[PDB]
Parts: C-alpha cells; structure tokens; sequence
C-alpha cells in the first residue's frame, strides 16, 4: 500500500525503544500499508538510523523551529510540545487515511481491518468510557482539519498536556453517533497496566489485537532477564514477556 | 405501567435501596418504585420498604416453588444472581430500569424509558461490557427461562450478574448505539446517577459523592 499507512511518535530514545517494538509487531503480522514515525531532533542520530530499518518514513517534527507549522500555537500554548507534534499526523497529505498508534502499543494480530473504518474511529477509554482513548484511532490526513486542531489547542490547552480533551471535544459526536466508529476494546486494550482482576483476563492473551500499555510505568522501564522470560502487570505477564521477547529478537541487536 | 426495579437481599443492602427510593421520589419521577426482596430482610426492614416504595415483592431463590431454585442447587455462588434476574418475571409492567442498591439519583432520568432491551451503560476497565448496575429492560417469562439455562450451563464470572447479561445480550457493543446509556446515568469511578461499585459501600462508613448519600440517608431514612 502506498495510500495508507501506521502512525506512530517518539520524542526521544526511551519511547523510540517502544515506537520500534511497535513497528516490528506491525511487520511480524505483515501488514501491507506503510509504516511511519513522527520524530523530534531530541531523538538520538543513532536511534534515528535505527528507526529508518524498521519503518519506511521517518518523518522530522521540530515545533520548537521558527518555521514549524504548528510553533504559533506553540507560542500561546507551550504546554502542549508533545500533543503538537502528534497533531503533525493530520499533515501527511500523501495518504488518504491512516491510523495513530502511541508508541506504548503492541500489536498481537493483523489490524489491517481498521482501514475499513472512517474518521473519526477509535475505543473506549477504560476510565471514562463515554471518551475515547487518543492511542489508536483512524483519521483522514487534512490540512484544513490540522488547522483547526491547532485552533483548537489555543482555545482549550490541557489539563494534562495531552490531546485526549482536545481530539474528543473536536470528534465530539463519536460517543452518541455511528456504532461503527466505536473501535471494539481489543484494538486498545488499555487496561493491562491498571487492573489485576478483569474477567477477560482469564483468557491467554485476553483475546487482544492491540495491547496498550497505558500508564506512568512503561515496558521500557522494566528489569528483563531473557534466560527465565520474566520480570497489575504480574498477574498477566504475557503481553510485558511479549513485548521484551520481540524487543531481545528484532529490536536490541540493531542497537 | 413502567417502573423502578431494585434489588435488596439482606437489612444492609435495603437502606441503599431506601435511599436509591428517596432519590428517584425526589427528582420527581413519574413512575413506580419496585424492589425484589427476600426472607432474608427483617420485617422492621420490609415494612418500611413498603412506605417507601409502591410494590415490595418477595423472592425466595430457596424455595422449591420457585423457578430458579434447581439452577441454584448447581451454581450454589449465583444467589444474588438468580434473585436478581427475577425482575424479568415482573409482566405487570412493560419496562422497567433496574438500578442496583448502591446507586443513588441526582437528576431525573425518567428519559430513560426512551429506550428499548437491552440499554446500559458501559463498565469500567472493559468498556465493551455494559455494567449491569443500571439498566432499561422489557419484563418477560420467555427471557427469564433464557437466562435461567444460560446462568445453568455456564455459571458467571466470580458469581456475578454482569457476566451472564453480557453472554446473552452479545450484540450491545457493535449493533445499536442508541442502546449505550451516556456514562452519567451510571457513573461508577455533570453526573445524573453515580454508581458505588467496590467492596466497600456508603453504609459500611461512620468525596462528596458520599456525603450526598449520608445526608439523603440521615434526613429521609434514618428517622425510620
Ligand atoms: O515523552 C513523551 C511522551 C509521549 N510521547 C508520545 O506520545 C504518546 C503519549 O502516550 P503515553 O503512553 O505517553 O501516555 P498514556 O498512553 O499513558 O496516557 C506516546 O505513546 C508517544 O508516542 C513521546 O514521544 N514522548
Ligand atoms: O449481599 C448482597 C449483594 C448484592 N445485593 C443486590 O445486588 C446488587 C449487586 O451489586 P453490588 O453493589 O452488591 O455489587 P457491585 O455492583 O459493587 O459489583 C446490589 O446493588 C443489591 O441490589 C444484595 O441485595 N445483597
Ligand atoms: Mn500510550
Ligand atoms: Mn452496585
């Protein structure tokens, strides 16, 4: 495919370990469209170099430059230096849809299913779940719907300086129109990191395409020891062994 | 016509449902209150349940008679769940919204006889499971049969109800949106009912969630 493809960010090395993850799961389930990251100058040169193995653009995003698109709103709200640049997805005009994955997902199956879908579809989040959660969602690329997320980003700032209000209040008809936007929980399974107890958690794998790890500790974060293959996180420790066996295999010796 | 159906199986879970029935009365609901009780409710209990509420009817999952008690001899954990599923046998009215004991009322959401079998809202921490705290269903003998075998051949998640509504009702999370109840109408973590989920309940206590509970409980509950 050349119309359609993954996109994903990293600000610097730490969630480029998980961007590169992120991209080798992609391949592993050999998915057809292209694979993309939004990068920053605070990445590395020689993360960079690896970053250009595993997907076919890496695509430059500095807000902090004069020139950037999106450094006026960064000017009025600089709060937002991570959600601007996610907001850059919108931009690339050289494919006509696309689908944002955060660099903290893991993919366990084929979603090439997802470009079936129309903008805006994304999941529940698992808190608040009249919201969607911002880690995976189908967009149409639109200078024009940039443009106003920019305007947006003005007008309302964040909270917690992500672009979870933000997408939600522009895409605000997702709660209570067109069930088909509503992407099924497996797409995001972003509950991995926050509850022990959940009954689909009886199941090996939980039956997830996607696995979220959302939260404050990431897999990066973790002490791996791959002689034994261990380390809320505890109670179903298949999708931390996942994610460290592809990183061991696919991801380390590149570094 | 159409009514309010709560549940309560012991003298703890009734002052929940007390204030659950004070709550709905006093954002002037237009309909009955009904409330499933069992022996097990002192009879101090159940009198003042009957002042309250318009219909208090006794089910006893124990007794032979009853339908629901050979299911019961298999799955000795669903007792609350085989009472529970009983407001399906309430024919007298059309539709109903059952509300569980531990949700309390802060606007009036008679809207919510809009919708048709099976509305709920979505659950925290799986969201494509409805929470089965709040939700708008059609009474009826042919349902409860269903259910009754589905709780038989599979039993539920840790002796829950949310498990076997979720089984049979499959299609709530990819058919109709109109069957997704707004997340305030049962808030369970402005809001119209707030859901107290947990182990922990209003009544085991001696942030103002709560305390509208405690001044709800202590002006139109305690007094009797
Ligand atoms: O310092 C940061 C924080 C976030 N991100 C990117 O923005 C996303 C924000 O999601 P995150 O997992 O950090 O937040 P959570 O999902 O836990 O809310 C990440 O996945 C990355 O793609 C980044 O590149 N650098
Ligand atoms: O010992 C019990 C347990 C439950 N219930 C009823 O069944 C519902 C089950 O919900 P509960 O709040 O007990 O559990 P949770 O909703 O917290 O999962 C309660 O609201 C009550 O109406 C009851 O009467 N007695
Ligand atoms: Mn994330
Ligand atoms: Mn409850």
């Amino acid at each position: 495919m050349t119309d359609q493809a993954f996109v994903t960010l990293t600000t610097n090395d730490a969630y480029a370990k998980g961007a590169l993850v992120l991209g080798s799961s992609l391949k592993q389930h050999r998915t057809t469209r292209r694979l993309v990251v939004l990068a920053t100058p605070q990445v590395s040169d020689s993360m960079r170099k690896v970053l250009e193995t595993v997907f076919d653009e890496v695509i430059m995003v500095d807000v902090l430059d004069s020139g950037d698109s999106a450094h006026l709103t960064l000017m009025k709200r600089p709060e937002l230096g991570v959600t601007l640049t996610k907001l850059h997805c919108w931009s690339l005009t050289q494919y006509s849809k696309c689908v944002f994955m955060d660099a903290d997902t893991l993919v366990l199956a084929n979603i090439d299913d997802l470009f079936d879908r129309e903008e805006l579809s994304a999941a529940p989040d698992p808190g608040w779940p009249d919201c969607f959660n911002s880690g995976v969602f189908v967009y149409q690329p639109s200078v024009e719907t940039y443009n106003q997320l920019l305007h947006l980003a003005s007008e309302q700032g964040s909270f917690d300086g992500g672009d979870q209000g933000i997408l939600n209040t522009f895409f605000s008809s997702w709660a209570t129109t067109d069930i088909r936007k509503h992407l099924p929980f497996i797409y995001n399974l972003s509950s991995i990191s926050i509850f022990s107890y959940l009954p689909a958690f009886k199941v090996f794998g939980a039956s997830a395409k996607v696995v979220h790890f959302l939260g404050r500790v990431k897999p990066w974060n973790y002490t791996y020891d791959p002689k034994t293959k261990s380390v809320p996180n505890m109670t179903h420790p298949e999708f931390l062994i996942l994610w460290w066996n592809i990183f061991t295999t696919n991801v380390l010796p590149l570094l």
